[PDB]
């Protein structure tokens, strides 16, 4: 599917290993570093969960063998062999086209950039010897050269990009996984880490619609590579809204901020994908345990600018911390729909799917409140938090008649924009408000 196509979805991003089994089990996983047994299978059981909260698409681990406790898929040896743990060729197939029959979309995780760790040698591995990946070193962050050609983590051997044979075998690679199961798109893991002429390359074999993953805050930084590729993780709005949710270390100009340099650094903002926590940092309920903020940074997330991705467990509350503790296992929760925090999902993507796409950001920028359009749908943020009953007030001159009746999807608020054009209302329990028109 093409970046036209992806513009209106929203992205629940599972760990293949973490969210489902075919046995009914609720029992915890002793070890998060290692298997826990989930499946594609397990994900085909549960896509009505899935579907159910009102998301369109998913994204799944990567799917290629992988070396010793590679649970994430990231570590892989032979690329061209699936992983066993997740399942065979017809469980895949089966996953994909029970996704396709409900009309949502399926991404594929890649890594080009590395293989995972030997114990010994590369007997068994795609790049099958020592050759065939750049000389082992550290990477200095402050040094582009030494980000592309030395080994994140220390420890994953980092294939050699700059030999023609391997770039020709890994376009193989994503051409051949996209074509051989029919997946939507592609996410790209560890971008950064290879330079940025290998990309165009390898986003036009794999064919359709690619999101990538430049793990950097600095819209400068990560802005450059939409020449490459047509999406990028939207990294710096994540640490704007964490900003403002988890630490409230920024009232929201830092998110109006941050939108202006957005644009100023990327071609396309519309099609980067947001996000407020993933399985590479803490949960926002660890740092944050407020469910308040996490639900005004949620409608954030899936209303405002770009293209949504909503974390596994974070409609479960799951509030793991460092790698792997945010990594748990989903079943423990017996895919719950009652769950206050799926409930609310659900709520807010009803607003998504079936409002005007336009979205209309900074109509309000104050420092613990702000206000934008999504279609019709005027959305209010807060940061007071849990508890709070504090007034929001602003103008909505032009955007809204004067004396027009506002009504929340979320709590029982009706407003009335006044004879001047101001809506002032009182929050209930802090909580994010979605208003239509009468
Ligand atoms: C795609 O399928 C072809 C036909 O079996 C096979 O030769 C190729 O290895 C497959 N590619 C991948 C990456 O699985
Ligand atoms: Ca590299």
């Amino acid at each position: 599917a093409t970046s036209d196509d992806w513009k209106s979805k929203a992205i629940y991003q599972l760990l293949t290993d973490r969210f489902g089994r075919a046995d009914d089990s609720t029992s915890n996983c002793s070890n998060l570093s290692n298997y826990c047994g989930g499946t594609y299978e397990g994900i085909t059981k549960h896509l009505d969960y899935i579907s159910g909260m009102g998301f369109d698409a998913i994204w799944i681990s990567p799917i290629p063998k992988n070396s010793d406790g590679g649970y994430h898929g990231y570590w892989a040896t032979d690329f061209y062999q699936l992983n066993s743990n997740f399942g065979d060729e017809s469980q895949l197939k089966a996953l994909i086209q029970a996704a396709h029959e409900r009309d949502m979309y399926v991404m594929l995780d890649v890594v080009a950039n590395h293989a995972g760790p030997t114990s010994n040698g590369y007997s068994g591995y795609t790049f099958g010897d020592a050759s065939l990946y750049h000389p082992k070193c550290t990477i200095d962050y402050n040094d582009q050269t030494s980000i592309e050609q030395c080994w994140v983590a220390d420890e994953l051997p980092d294939i050699d990009t700059e030999n023609s044979d391997n770039v020709a075998i890994l376009n193989d690679i994503v051409s051949g996984w996209v074509g051989n199961y029919s997946f939507d798109g592609i996410r790209i893991d560890t971008v950064k880490h290879i330079r940025k002429d290998f990309w165009t390359g390898y986003a036009e074999a794999a064919g359709v619609f690619a999101t990538g993953e430049v793990f950097n805050g600095d819209p400068a930084y990560v802005g450059p590579y939409q020449k490459y590729l047509p999406s990028l993780i939207n990294y710096p709005m994540y640490y704007a809204l964490n900003d403002v949710f988890v630490s409230k270390s920024k009232g929201f100009s830092r998110i109006s901020e941050m939108l202006g340099s957005n644009r100023n650094a990327f071609e396309d903002t519309s099609v980067l994908t947001t996000f407020v926590d993933n399985h590479d940092n803490p949960r926002f309920l660890n740092s944050q345990s407020d469910k308040a903020l996490f639900k005004n940074a949620l409608t954030y997330v899936l209303l405002g600018e770009g293209i949504p991705i909503v974390y596994y467990g974070s409609e479960q509350g799951f509030s793991g911390g460092a790698d792997p503790a945010n990594r748990e296992v989903l079943w423990t929760t017996n895919y719950d729909t009652s769950s206050d925090l799926y409930q609310f999902i659900k709520t807010v993507n009803s607003v998504r799917m079936k409002s005007n796409k336009a979205v209309y950001m900074d109509i309000y920028v104050g420092d613990n409140a702000y206000a934008f359009k999504h279609g019709d749908a005027l959305v209010v943020l807060n940061n007071y938090g849990s508890g709070s009953t504090n007034q929001v007030s602003f103008s909505v001159s032009g955007k809204f008649d004067s004396g027009a009746s506002l009504m929340d999807i979320v709590s029982n608020i009706t407003t009335t924009v006044s004879s001047d054009g101001t809506v002032t209302f009182n929050l209930k329990d802090g909580l994010p408000a979605i208003f239509t028109s009468a």
